[PDB]
C-alpha cells in the first residue's frame, strides 16, 4: 500500500540535496 511513501521519498530526496552542494554554477 502507498501509505507512508514519504518514508523514503524523503532519503531519495535528501541524496540530491548533496550533490547539489558538489561545485558552484
Amino acid at each position: 500500500n502507498w501509505f507512508d511513501i514519504t518514508n523514503w521519498l524523503w532519503y531519495i530526496k535528501l541524496f540530491i540535496m548533496i550533490v547539489g552542494k558538489k561545485k558552484k554554477k
